[PDB]
């Protein structure tokens, strides 16, 4: 089951957590869902992406692992800034994560990391 970084869409309110995760795995087509494969995890670990995230969240110091993480507006903006200012800020995965963050800001959503 790939790592997800996501928020719900604008007109989706599902409050039960397990059900939100189920929604994300069922809506991988969504612009609000980033699916991240093992090979992406490794590629970006070795380039310092997760370390950049960890500067704000203090998690994933050694990359992602099984678990659930919830990112609030303050941290969403802070991570978004880190990524926009980074050396891979134009690479698709980073753009895709940025986009989830922007959407969550715009639509007042919590961002979930799930693996
Ligand atoms: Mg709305």
């Amino acid at each position: 089951h790939n790592l997800l970084i996501f928020c719900l869409k604008d007109n989706v309110s599902i409050s039960e957590y397990t059900e939100m995760i189920d929604w994300a795995y069922k809506n991988i087509q969504s612009e609000t869902v980033v699916e991240i494969t093992e090979n992406q995890i490794i590629e970006y670990q070795n380039r310092g992406l997760w370390r950049l995230v960890s500067e704000i969240t203090d998690n994933w110091l050694f990359g992602p692992s099984e678990g659930d993480w919830l990112i609030d507006k303050e941290s969403i903006l802070a991570v978004k800034e880190k990524l926009q200012n980074s050396d891979f800020s134009t690479e698709p995965l980073v753009k895709n994560i940025i986009h989830v963050l922007e959407y969550a800001i715009k639509n007042e959503k919590t961002v979930i990391f799930h693996f």
